[PDB]
């Protein structure tokens, strides 16, 4: 066979729905480090003198007004990625009436029917349209929801804008899609660089560029150039480029690329090629196409050829086949997808539960291993007891007010310690601390040395430099200590005396965080990590962060739904084995991050699989037990809401975030809680199973049904001399089965099929195809001997009385089947379809029933039924359902349900 | 007007639905001390000898099989009492029909048409079976679902009973309604007595009779009687009396008595007289019938009279009269609150709340003060921190085991500290101590000396008695301190330095429980509290209970529902004040125990009133609190689920427990949910409100409309020479217009309408009568002139146009002013009505129209109507539809809503 090259007939869904954004962080790997004309710009822009950059860019200190904005928008775009945006509802539904095959059966009607008998052909193309239209108005109305959905989580930007009638500026948080070139921004902790910056203002300003230049340290952004040469543009120390992170200080600066102008977004990524390659999701819906176009190519000819010898009409035989094989169309795929998977997102959104790509869901119900830190999910985040001490155990005020100033004077993000410093701290002396001290430099944390650093002084005289972290690693850098209020020096003794004390403190539970202090003279230069050397450690703080009342349900859940929970964490390896044997989980041998670093990737990938707990893990740790994590065909799901949880996120199957997380976090997120909550996750899992049970069940009882028809027609078209049922007939009823199934999406999935993680083969939908259709063939051909000998519709003068007399069987019957084969178990008194779906089915084989009997029938090319017929009708039906109720149990031994 | 006693229209609901259980703790006062040959008995089988005891109940050793079971249940009957035996479905068909309105209907039927006139008064008794048809299977179910309700959440009790075919045993747990006399059933911690008992065996076995015989501590019951002479039935220490819990041991014992024959049951309460007083919801309701009866009594006589002399057919005249008047029949009332608070009390077990009343829905509803413990509800009862220490604050393996000593030892009620130090023990200690150690005897606990006792014994030479308690008490009883391993007096100078110590402690929410031992010579005797004397100081536990993680956000919920949570707590005022803090709750100023005892009740009151948490409480303190908030027309909930909350959960407005409480508060609760959370308890609130609204609302729209009907034929029958309508079509608009009602129930309630505490007034009633029904009297009288003169309905000969004509406008206005006058707000853009409300709004509209066109309208007396009526229908509906909601306001202004 082969020949996939040219089969055009497949339209793919949009790449928005399907297939994650690019995330501008795809390694450190460049096109030539970028073009020319490009690294000039920036090379320009980032030296380029303050004052003249108002006038480059159209801009006011300030900010925009709206028409100004509006302009701006116009001249250089918006916002956003070329495959970011939308097609108007007028090209998608010409590129949904322009299918390959709704064009024959228009012109094969035009062609058949244009000499002498008109409104034969209108009425063809008229149930062309009606079918286009109810495809175009799902898949419009799916999409829709879809985009608002991801638009509800977004990454914003502050931005002054103009507000009021009068013309006053504000600070708008407005989606980073409205930055316009020229537009000014305020940026702090946590915050995502929106697009390449020019940075007007800064105080203290970090930003973590790791995504770009490949380093993990993060770099000062000053307001004014303050290195000699800059020579390339990614390191110059005045622009900020999209994509990376603000790690502290703060920082107010300008717009100077949007959109493809990006740094990124042109030529570092992004525009460079496209997406070659597809994921799990478009693969198996492109294996679904092409199994669905391999089955018409090899029917619909032999239906044509058959009839064209027979009856020796090849322009009606053509239309006949073509009109039995629009049932198997592909292009029910992008309706049956977009509808059914939107329909679970927009429930997901009831549960907290947003989605940002639809085909997330599939992964979101098939993730059989959850990776996720032990803070804020197994824990509350909130912590309960902290008892500030000094080595001896006494409790001490220096650490309380050594700790406050490091939690005030700091810039990066808001820790659980920072906010019980700054709340445990009584209101007086927190007033007297900030008066009698002011900032003068910050050093901020990263994973290298695992601390973070606050020179303040109180005078002009010396400044103090308080650096506060976890206990080794301030122990590393302690050469003395403040003993009984005398400064002594840090011997071994105390060494393995404060070790031991704090891992008795750990095992209860307890994170224990010391904090050093030192006195310098002042100097004017910058103070850098060297600094941080020859301290003096004024004590520690333990603290409690007791885990979630709802931990060890949520836990339990996720075990029995088949989910395996492993826990990846930066923090000790004892208070997380402490805080997994309290939720209830199996920490089993716990392997720390020093552990890995010397295994090979067979070593680590055969250890992760019988690992629960990894401790004292960098952030490269994470991503790469992730990815080892996807081995032997897992399905591993990541969450985090950290600022370097961006790799790990994008590496695994599925990345969760939530909704209080950074800027990074929810862009490299699929799914996004609105509340950090296991039950949630385990719920919405619960849900995403049924979304895309339906999925597969619509796509599955559709082209069985479809195939049954196919294959009535193919065997049974060569004896009768006139066509079983005229083609206008059958897409009436093709169109009808349609409207019937719209309501599949609402329907009912029982707890047996989502119970364990879902794996979807394709493959599956031949052999269900196969074993499903001819059961409605032998009821077919039951129901042409019946009108051809009991009714007596023996020659083409009464060929009306024979196709009518299929017809009400043929839509009948395919209706009503679904509620047999929709369920593995026995229907209507253990698995019971949904109101919708009973409501559908009913309304449909009524208006089957009643359509002979209408006035339109005489147009329809439809006569009056015989009351004679109705008994045989419902024999047939019963005799069907019935039969086709005690085969499903060989399909369910031979293969299987799920 | 008066008369009340003579007025036996009213049939009130049985008074289990409604009003509490008799709950055998009704205070110390009994009727002479109960009647002769019933404590004669009672003396008799408490010393009778064990031997003769099988023969007496026909009881064996092994238990009862079934057979036994039936008969003894048929000859003793069932273990309930009186007013909780259902009465079977005939006798309540029978009441329903027999109401003074359904015989006098039919009774005037037969006599108006009884000569020449047949199968018309047939037709009338049709109708009025028909509604008390309706009425009778509405009642039913919501009757049937409360007594299911009722029986999920009930006491059970552990007996031997028969097992299978082989004839072998078990220990089933029954329901306590099943125990038949002569049955053999064992007793464990915080089992209430479920029925008079006679101990067979018994472990340690103490009993907390404080609400028989109204001693406070627990009594000691024996298998064998131990005390010289008995001379009362109440202090022998061989029975146990239904009403009474085990406070600790284990026991086996029969079943001497069973229903009304107990103790409690006969003569001692709940049998002398009946339920005498009402609560507020019955005489709520007694008051919206009586107002419903003074609207008829002073309505229909008038409609009588004036038609009588008009048209001189007093025989008739009185039946129409009496057919406008049933529509404001009091009989809707049983079948309104039924099934309206029914499906409320469903909806709640939905949501974890189970509803043992159907009246406790309107106290839910009404709450505005909440009074709880903070343990479990505000914090976790699990503890996550735990240090066991002696006074110098160095951990102590020594208070571990002896803790573990008391807390394995013991057999009262389980702890969290008990489960923390039997799970703190590794399982090496934990064994050696278990076989090292054996146990001889327990002192419970009593809150006159707030400590619990166990001694046990190593050897037959020397006992040692191990207490634990919190800090003060145990100090009291302390005269020596174990310090660095040497017994020493505990000076005063040790007391300062643990008190600051602990306290230092109990400010960061670590609740301190102090261990004491002691040894003493080997005895025979039993101990006593007194044995507590001279003890040994071993150290103290500290211990945190963190607060819930959705603790916070419940309380802001409650608090924005208008509920006003008070902590009603027997620890220390610090551990408390430290937890409302962490939950976000103002303790403002605390209020300790021993304040309140001098205070006088107005003092008490006035103070409660602006205290949030009261600290150091005993039971009797927490009683009386609670019954004192009660002062001010405030609707107070108790929430609790120990031993000695009973008092306290029957002296609230409404008690609520929790499904694994002990088996006093279960009985005395109102409200059980089914699982121990604030939030359930604020949603629970929040959907009741809705239940109560929709029950004022099924009432207050049939009683205006009906009214209203009533009003239309007052003052216009005089003119006309005939009935405006015929009284067989009154009863079908009623029937109809109550087939549409039936799913006002299920109908949307504006969260305007519950966002406060809700107040009824059955007055309130009367106001919208009266404001609502002329509003329908005025298009009732515009149809009169429009059938009198645009269709020329003038004579007699022509009347069944008339009627016919107004009926159509009767019912079709009376079915749709529901969806006016259901809300404050505007309809159908700002409110709307549920869809089963607007589906049997439709349906009945539909069938009010087709009626007169349909084959049964010549039988049922109704002209088909001509084509030009039904534009003016249309405009009489709109024009009362637009009158009705452009009046509504001045009845929100001058009276309001809610
Ligand atoms: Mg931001
Ligand atoms: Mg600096
Ligand atoms: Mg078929
Ligand atoms: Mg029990
Ligand atoms: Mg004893
Ligand atoms: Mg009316």
């Amino acid at each position: 066979m082969f020949k996939e090259i040219f089969t055009r007939l497949i339209r793919h869904l949009p790449s928005r729905l399907v297939h994650r954004d690019p995330l501008p962080g795809a390694q450190q790997t460049v096109n030539t480090v970028v073009p020319p004309s490009l690294s000039a710009h920036c090379l320009k822009m980032a030296v380029m003198p303050e004052e003249e950059l108002w006038k480059t860019f159209d801009t006011h200190p300030e900010g925009l007004n709206q028409a100004e904005v509006e302009s701006a928008r116009e001249q250089h775009g918006e916002n956003k990625l070329p495959a970011q945006q939308p097609s108007p509802w007028w090209v998608h539904l010409w590129v949904c009436y322009r299918n390959p095959f709704n064009i024959l059966l228009t012109i094969l009607g035009a062609i058949s029917y244009a000499t002498e008998d008109l409104f034969a052909a209108g009425v063809i193309a008229l149930m062309v349209a009606i079918s286009t239209l109810l495809n175009f108005i799902q898949e419009a109305r799916s999409t829709k929801a879809a985009d608002a959905l991801k638009a509800m989580v977004s990454n914003t930007a502050t931005v002054l804008r103009v507000i009021n009638d009068k013309g006053e500026n504000g600070w708008l948080e407005i989606p980073i899609d409205q930055l316009v070139p020229g537009d000014i921004i305020k940026l702090a902790a946590g915050d995502m660089i929106p697009a390449d910056l020019r940075i007007l203002q800064a105080r203290d300003l970090f930003v973590a560029q790791a995504s770009l230049t490949g380093e993990s340290l993060p770099v000062e952004k000053a307001a004014t150039t303050r290195q000699p040469e800059h020579s390339n543009p990614l390191e110059c120390d005045t622009l900020c480029f999209m994509g990376t992170t603000v790690v502290s200080g703060t920082a107010q600066a300008m717009v100077i690329a949007t959109g493809a102008n990006t740094w990124f977004g042109q030529l570092a990524g992004r525009v460079s090629e496209q997406e070659s390659e597809p994921n799990a999701f478009q693969q198996g819906i492109s294996r679904v196409s092409m199994l669905l176009i391999r089955f018409m190519l090899v029917m619909a000819p032999v239906v044509l050829l058959i009839n064209g010898y027979t009856k020796g009409d090849w322009w009606e035989a053509a239309l006949f086949a073509l009109s039995v094989a629009v049932g198997l169309t592909p292009e029910m795929l992008p309706m049956i997808v977009t509808s059914t998977l939107a329909r679970g997102a927009v429930k997901l959104s009831k549960q907290k539960v947003i989605v940002k790509h639809l085909d997330a869901i599939q992964n979101f119900g098939a993730m059989d291993i959850l990776c996720t830190d032990k803070t804020g999910t197994l824990t509350q985040d909130k912590i309960v007891l902290e008892n500030h001490t000094d080595i001896s155990g006494k409790t001490s005020e220096r650490v309380l007010h050594s700790a406050w100033l490091n939690s005030h004077y700091q810039t990066g993000l808001k820790n659980l310690l920072d906010t019980a410093v700054l709340e445990g701290t009584d209101e007086e002396s927190a007033r007297s601390l900030a008066s009698r001290w002011q900032k003068i430099d910050e050093i901020p944390f990263d994973f290298e040395r695992r601390r973070m650093s606050v020179v303040v002084a109180e005078n002009t005289e010396h400044h103090q430099l308080v650096c506060k972290g976890a206990l080794q690693e301030i122990l590393n850098v302690c050469s003395q200590v403040r003993h009984n209020g005398e400064i002594v020096p840090l011997d071994d003794i105390m060494l393995r005396k404060i070790k031991r004390v704090t891992d008795t403190l750990n095992r209860q539970g307890l994170r224990v965080v010391a904090v050093a202090t030192k006195y310098l003279p002042a100097r004017e230069g910058d103070y850098q990590r060297a600094d941080e050397s020859d301290l003096i450690l004024e004590g520690y703080i333990a603290f409690l962060d007791p885990p979630k009342e709802t931990t060890a349900p949520a836990l339990k859940a996720l075990k029995a739904s088949g989910i395996t929970v492993k826990i990846l964490t930066g923090d000790s390896e004892l208070v997380a084995a402490k805080v997994c044997h309290e939720v209830g989980l199996d920490a089993g041998e716990v392997v720390i991050g020093s552990d890995i670093e010397t295994l090979s990737d067979d070593e680590l990938a055969n250890l992760a699989q019988r690992t629960t707990l990894f401790a004292r893990l960098t952030p490269m740790h994470k991503e790469r037990i992730v990815t080892l994590l996807k081995r032997e065909g897992h399905v591993v799901g990541f969450m985090g809401d950290g600022i370097n949880d961006a790799p790990a996120l994008r590496a695994a199957d599925i990345g969760i975030s939530v909704d209080g997380a950074v800027d990074i976090a929810r862009e490299a997120a699929d799914i996004i809680l609105l509340e950090k909550s296991l039950m949630v996750l385990e719920e919405g899992v619960i849900e995403g199973r049924r979304t895309f049970a339906n999925m597969l069940k619509y796509i599955k009882m559709t082209a069985s049904s479809n195939f049954g028809n196919v294959f009535s027609v193919l065997v049974a078209s060569a004896f009768l001399p006139f066509l079983p049922m005229l083609p206008l007939h059958l897409l009436i009823q093709n169109l009808l089965y349609d409207v019937s199934q719209v309501a599949i999406p609402f329907d009912n999935v029982d707890d047996e099929q989502i119970q364990k993680p879902q794996r979807w083969n394709p493959a599956d939908l031949g052999r269900f195809m196969i074993f499903f259709g001819p059961i409605s063939s032998i009821f077919d051909i039951l129901t042409f001997c019946l009108m051809w000998w009991v009714f007596h519709a023996n020659t083409p003068e009464t060929q009306t009385l024979f196709q009518s007399g299929w017809f009400v069987v043929g839509l009948l019957s395919q209706t009503l089947i679904v509620h047999m084969i929709r369920t593995r178990r026995v229907p209507f008194i253990q698995s019971c379809a949904s109101w919708p779906l009973m409501i559908m089915t009913v309304i449909v084989m009524i208006v089957g029933i009643a359509l002979p009997f209408s006035p339109l029938a005489s147009y329809l090319q439809l006569q009056a039924l015989p009351l004679s017929y109705f008994p045989w009708l419902v024999a047939i039906l019963a005799g069907y359902m019935t039969l086709t109720q005690l085969v499903k149990g060989f399909y369910s031994r031979r293969y299987g349900w799920q």
